[PDB]
DNA sequence: TCGCGCGTCGCGCG
DNA sequence: CCGCGCGACGCGCG
């Protein structure tokens, strides 16, 4: 893309370091299906750019 | 309960003025079954403290 | 399950053109109406029961 | 359902007590794996099929 | 230990 | 024309 990766990093940056959010939350606000959201979230995780907090659902933040 | 009633009111107050949220949303940020959250949400509406807006799911905000 | 069996029986002991409500079944088998309704709608899927429109909805055997 | 029938047949031809996987069915029926599992688990709710523990899980006609 | 089926739900109801 | 069955869901999978 060009790029769902950058859009997410912003929503979290604007949210402020140390604050988390769910994929379901990012889905409805970025107008993007939760499916594509998670595959990018986990992609960012494999790049150490994001940190996941286990749970149901999982929480994502910049840290 | 009043404890839960006060927690919900706080959240909406901090959420700014004119903004709304959902029961599913409050459920996660309060660690409480949505079934229970709705009991309190609708009760506060009975007391004229909250207003319910149409939507999917419905949106809730402080009564004006 | 023990519920599906205990509902089918009751409705069978009922007439052919007879139909009852989930509320009547709840206050007859000492069972949460949520459970009764769960089973009823479950049996309606398997064609084992028939639902008649209205409030409350009426239920009978097929 | 037709998809339900194509699966039941395969398992019947496979023998009694025999089991296979979703991946296998997917390839021999030319149907996406997601669709296969939906029907498998669906039939499991109807008591038609039986799921055996494993990875991937094995499926047998109950 | 790639297991994955996964949809919708609005429900407040005593 | 209170009808209401409604649980859990974590899923990213190529």
């Amino acid at each position: 893309g060009s790029h769902m990766e950058q859009r997410i990093l912003k929503f979290l940056e604007e949210l402020g370091e140390g604050k988390a959010t769910t994929a379901h939350d990012l889905s409805g606000k970025l107008g993007t299906p939760k499916k594509e959201i998670n595959r990018v979230l986990y992609s960012l995780a494999k790049k150490g750019k994001l940190q996941k907090e286990a749970g149901t659902p999982p929480l994502w933040k910049i840290a």
